[PDB]
Order: structure tokens, then C-alpha cells, then sequence
């Protein structure tokens, strides 16, 4: 059941922030393998001589890329008299950031009615303050307290465009790219130990247990908030084969943001579009299920995929689970950048209609052993 | 004219190597908006667990894109027994490079016959060792000497497919992109002090003056191999504006590379595949000369181009221009990363036939009045 137990007012997903090293280049090839359009920006031509912040948007999704200028730039700033468009940045823990983890997730943004309540009533419930609530422009309030490893999640609320300091970009370069994303579905940690992770967190948001999973690799647990819209789970290693969850902490130096999933209202499209582009650009993608696979799939989803949708969800790679309540279609792009750690999942969901309610069709926990078996029998 | 005094056997251009944060996004973006193959990797997929090496090719141009894994990975390695690829890499360095000049150029390697006797030849005639000669599978040799800033150059020499411990890419993600790039034409370097920089440079290398420039920014002169197909210009700042080679310096920490300029075999054909890709993920471009420009284009080239290449580069933006002995297509691009540091020039040059002499054409020298003059001719 759902005990609604939010300690504060939570609406939705707002934007993952990362911090790079070169923030236009990773851009760039984000905005080109997932047809995300460049909608905002935050750097020297704007008057920020901080940071160089570019915002990604297809639909509802948005996509922060941060990069850090030289500190000479900004030698003689002090807090009050900052360009930086996001005051929580740190030149020295953006490059330590960078060093330790690589190219990665910095924050998990959810936007609450009120950011300073949301903050002050996490830190009184146990959260790790990272950065106090900051008002900018009157208009707009953020701050962030520590998630998991160096992850913050940000709380942001409006009065009433991204965030003061950003110009939006409607230019020449802003290309309408849409491959047909259009929200954040999950966003999933590693940690090192499942109960304190769960506990802290769950202990300062009052998010609930959505869902939970304990042969091959990992445990894991979901987190919801009141209408199960932000969703974030949360993995362990579990100790024949090597923990890919072991092998993320080791490269990742510790703890952070494995995967993002992201909705799409037409994944056969966003697949075809994304694998069009893995070799000229944008991302890879795992390798496909065998045949056999694809075989057993007219045995549990024919009644809610044709012959016709089985045999596309064939060509694309694409895996299909179902629980009691919906379907879920999911894939999974190789790691995002040089090392093994953080990834992308691409997922559309089928039923559960009341608004689609969240999580409708769960994670695809299903297709651990739906994978395994259809393997070996594909070697026969 | 050419005294030939090369104090060792240089023979050609051989590769670029970029410092970057994340070498995957980096190479990704490169590719697509360079039109540049994937040809070559050393990576944790390779057996290499110091660092991440992906090579992109277009014609004889090799750009080398290298970041670090966690120290971590290959912390009970040593020298003698290290999984490196490239054995000058330091993790330190590395890391320094990039968070004090953000995304640059590390190393510009040329090919000579013995890398070697060009390492004792040079540092016994003033050069800083860098690194000493090493050789890889008794097959290459590679060593290294301090160029300006933090760059390096780089000698490398064969006894006989890039380096040893680099995997070919012939597979799917090496899909055949090509805009017609084809060489490097020079590798421009900015410094605070042009006279120390080119004694020292010039006192190494015999490498002997080629040209030189003294109003609107800088001061410049190149250095050339005997055969004048290794050209190295470097400007320094002249201090109405500000002068962009002390933005440069500025924003940069320093010396170091400014632009690359690339040869293509059809200039037009490359900037077309260049342009459409700008706003999807490729390069920008500096905004086009006014038309004025092109007015006067018919009077100083009208015997080199027709009417109708005449108004192709208009279209493209492409600027013209000519000396003695040819004429020249040049363009630049906006900067490659956040900072306004490192650019790229596309050129193609025409004339000079004996195989085409190297420089043919100039510099485009004549193009900073021929703008400064048309911007005013336009203002009308
Ligand atoms: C490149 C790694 S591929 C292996 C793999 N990695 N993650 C997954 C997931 C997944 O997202 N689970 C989840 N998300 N939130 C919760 C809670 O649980 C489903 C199916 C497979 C697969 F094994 F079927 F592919 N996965
Ligand atoms: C984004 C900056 S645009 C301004 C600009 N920056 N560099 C150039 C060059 C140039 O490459 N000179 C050179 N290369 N080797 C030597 C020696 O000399 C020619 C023309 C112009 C221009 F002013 F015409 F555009 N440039
Ligand atoms: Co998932
Ligand atoms: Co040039």
C-alpha cells in the first residue's frame, strides 16, 4: 500500500544537473543521441563567469550540462556579489567531483511547493545539508541536501524561464530535435549498503516503500513520493560472476547515480531514431536479447502487443516485462561516457490508466531470468 | 628562403592528442561534426587500465582523444609493468592540464625517422625533455619535448597500425564519415612573449622562419621543416579592443594551442556537411563576412574562381586569400569547448604545383584588413 507519509509537498521530477569537464561537448552529443533540444543557457555570454551551464529539454525532461571556467575568472566575486546563475557551485568540488567520479550525475532535482520548508524540514528529519536554500531573483528557491555518495537531490519552488541567470535559447542553434522523450520515469543510485541508504533517505522525505528485489547481481529498493511520480530506486551489490553493481562502485570510486530511465511516448520511434545515430555520435546500445527471446514473448504479451509490435520490439533490441497491472518496454544504452558506471534506460509503460499511475508494469525485475533463460536457450 | 637547416629528419604531421575529461563524448562529437572515422581505441576494453585513447581519421588526419580512469585501477602498476598505451600519460598531469586549461590540445606529433636521435639532437640543442624516447614493441619509438604552455611535442618514428596496444575499429560503430578533410595544414600556438618562443622553438628544431606578420591583435611567425610541410605559426598579444590572443591567454592559464588549421580536398563539400550539422550537434561557425566582402571578391580572385564558386563561398561564409604564388579558402569555427581558447580553421589552398608546395598561398594575413575594411564598407 501507499502510506502517503511525504514530509513535505513533492510535485515532480525537475531536471538532473551533470558536472563535466567540457559541458559543451558532452551537450552536444546528449543533445544529438537523444534528440534533446538545446533550450537554456548559462555562461560568459550571459555574464556568468563561474560556470558554463547548457539545459537540454525534449518534453518534460530536462537535462543540465555544468562545466567550471578558470577560478581566475571570478577571483575577485565573493558570494554576494557572484555571476554564478546556480550559487551552490564549487570550482574546487566540481573538479573534485570530476576527478573521483568522471562524467556523471551531480544532482537529482525535484521541484516541492516550497524549497526552504522542504529543506528545513529534511535536515530536522536527518538530511546531510549540501547547500542551504538560496532565493534567486525573488522569484525562484534552491537547495540541496546529500543523497547518496556526492549526488545531491535539489529542491526547487516558484512563485510563479528555467532558472534565473539562464537565457533561453531560441535561436539558430536551438534545432528542434525530439526523438519522443518526454519525462524522467527513475532515477536509480548505487550505494555500497542498501539499509542506511534506504533509511537516511527514506528517513528525511518520507518517501515510502514502492517495491523491492533480492539471483544475479544486485538488491535493490524503490522510494515514491505521495503519487509515486518520483521514483528513486536505490542498488547493493550482492557478493560465479563479478556484481555489476560492485563493478560501478570500483570505477566510479564509490557511490552515485547508475541509471536514469527516461519515458518516451513512442519508444519503437525513439529506438529507431537513437540507434541511427549510435555510429555517427550519439549512443550505443547492450547488446540484443537472442531470438529466442522474442519467441517466448508472443506467450506473455501477445494479448497486449500485435505480431507487428512484437516483431519491431525484435529489430530494436527492445525487452518487454508485465506484472498483474501493465506492460513495460525498456532497453538499455552502453555507458554514457568513459567509464563503466553511469547509463541510460529508455522505457514506455501500458496500462494502469485511472493519468497513467506511476511505476504501472514495474522495473523489468522479470527480464533478469526472462534474459538468463532465453540465453541458454539460444546456445541449445 | 630556405636554408633547410632541420637539425634531424622530420617528415610529416603525424597525430593530435586532446587532454580532455571524458575522452568518449569528446570523440563522439569530433566525429560527427569533423566528419572523422573511429579507427583506433586503447581503453579498459583493450587490456588499458590507465587510460581511455580513441582515435578519429580523415585522410591522413589523426586526432587522439585521452582521459584518465581512477587512479585506482592501476595503482599496483609500475612503469615496467604498466597497461598504458601511450607510456608518456601521467594521471597527475593529466588532470592538471584539464582543470587548468580546460579542453586542449597536449600534444602536436610529427613522424621522424628516428624519434630517438630527434629526442638527443633536440634537448642537446636547448630542448625541455617531456618525456624520453620509449619504445613500444620494439616497433615504434615515441618521446616528447616542451613546445609552449603545456604542450608538448611529440616525435615518433617507426622501424615498419597506430601505436601498439590500439585496437583497430572496423566494426558497426566505425561508420565511414567523411567531409573531405584530409591533412593538417599548421598548428598555431599563442604565447605572452613571441621572440623567447620562437628562439627556443627554432633553436631545437633548425625548423627556419617562413613568414611573419607585425594592427589589430597580434604579432606572428612560422616555423618549417625543411620541406615546409610541418608549419608552426605562433602569435603573441599586441597590446582600441582588447587582443584576442590575451583573451586567449586569459581564459586559457597561458600558453598553448590556438587553432588547428585542416586541409580539405573540396572546401565547399566540407562545409556544407559541416554547416548542416552546427545546430545538431556539430561546430559553429564565426559569423560570415557582410557582402561587401564578397563584392570585392570578382576584383582579386575573379581569374582563380568562377562567378559561380565565387557565390558558393558566400553561401559558406569561406573567406579568400592570395599572395605571389596562390590563393586560399579559409574559415574558423567558433571555439571547441566552453572556453573562447581553441578553434579550428578549415583552408584548401591553390597553386604552387611542382605535388603542392606547403604554405601555398599564404596565411590569410590580407583577410584582417580585407574584414576590417568590407565591415565599414557595409555599415553603408
Ligand atoms: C547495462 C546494464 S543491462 C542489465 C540491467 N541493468 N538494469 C536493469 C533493469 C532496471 O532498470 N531495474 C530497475 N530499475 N529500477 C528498479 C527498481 O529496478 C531491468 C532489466 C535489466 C536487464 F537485465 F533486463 F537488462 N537491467
Ligand atoms: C575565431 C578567430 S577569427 C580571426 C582569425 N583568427 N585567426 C585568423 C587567421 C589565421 O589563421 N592566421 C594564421 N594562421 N597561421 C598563421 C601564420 O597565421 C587568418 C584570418 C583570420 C580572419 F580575421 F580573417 F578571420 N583569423
Ligand atoms: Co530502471
Ligand atoms: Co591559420
Amino acid at each position: 500500500k501507499n502510506p502517503k507519509s511525504d514530509k513535505f509537498k513533492v510535485k515532480r521530477f525537475h531536471h538532473i544537473e551533470f558536472w563535466c569537464g567540457d559541458a559543451t561537448n558532452v551537450a552536444r552529443r546528449f543533445s544529438w543521441g537523444l534528440g534533446m533540444r538545446f533550450s537554456a543557457k548559462s555562461d560568459l555570454s550571459t555574464g556568468n563567469m563561474v560556470h558554463a551551464s547548457y539545459l537540454l529539454t525534449s518534453g518534460d525532461l530536462r537535462f543540465l550540462f555544468t562545466a567550471p571556467y578558470s577560478p581566475s575568472l571570478s577571483a575577485g566575486e565573493i558570494k554576494p556579489t557572484t555571476t554564478a546563475s546556480i550559487p551552490s557551485f564549487d570550482h574546487g568540488s566540481c573538479r573534485s567531483f570530476f576527478s573521483s567520479h568522471g562524467l556523471g550525475v551531480r544532482a537529482v532535482a525535484i521541484e516541492v511547493e516550497d524549497a526552504e520548508s522542504a529543506f528545513s524540514i529534511s535536515v530536522a528529519n536527518g538530511a546531510i545539508p549540501s547547500s542551504p536554500p538560496i532565493v534567486l531573483n525573488e522569484a525562484v528557491t534552491i537547495a540541496e541536501v546529500k543523497l547518496y555518495g556526492d549526488v545531491v537531490l535539489r529542491y526547487v519552488s516558484y512563485k510563479a524561464e528555467f532558472l534565473p541567470g539562464f537565457e533561453r535559447v531560441e535561436d539558430a542553434s536551438s534545432f528542434p530535435l525530439d526523438y519522443g522523450i518526454r519525462r524522467l520515469d527513475h532515477a536509480v543510485g548505487n550505494v555500497p549498503e542498501l539499509g542506511p541508504a534506504l533509511t537516511y533517505v527514506a528517513g528525511f522525505t518520507g518517501f515510502h516503500q514502492f517495491a523491492e528485489f533480492t539471483e544475479s547481481g544486485l538488491n535493490s529498493a524503490v522510494l515514491a513520493s505521495n503519487d509515486e511520480m518520483v521514483l528513486l530506486p536505490i542498488n547493493e551489490p550482492v557478493h560465479k560472476r563479478k556484481s555489476q553493481i560492485q563493478t560501478y562502485l570500483e570505477h566510479n570510486e564509490g557511490a552515485g547515480l547508475q541509471h536514469l530511465a527516461l519515458m518516451s511516448e513512442d519508444i519503437f520511434r525513439t529506438l529507431r531514431e537513437m540507434r541511427k545515430r549510435s555510429s555517427i555520435g550519439g549512443f550505443d546500445f547492450m547488446p540484443s536479447p537472442p531470438p529466442t527471446y522474442y519467441q517466448n514473448l508472443k506467450k506473455r504479451v501477445g494479448d497486449v502487443l500485435s505480431d507487428d509490435q512484437i516483431k519491431e520490439c525484435e529489430e530494436l533490441g527492445i525487452l518487454v516485462d508485465r506484472d498483474d497491472q501493465g506492460t513495460l518496454l525498456q532497453i538499455f544504452t552502453k555507458p554514457l561516457g568513459d567509464r563503466p558506471t553511469i547509463f541510460i534506460e529508455i522505457i514506455q509503460r501500458v496500462g494502469c490508466m485511472m493519468y497513467q499511475s506511476g511505476g504501472c508494469g514495474g522495473f523489468g525485475k522479470g527480464n533478469f531470468s526472462e534474459l538468463f533463460k532465453s540465453i541458454e536457450e539460444y546456445e541449445k
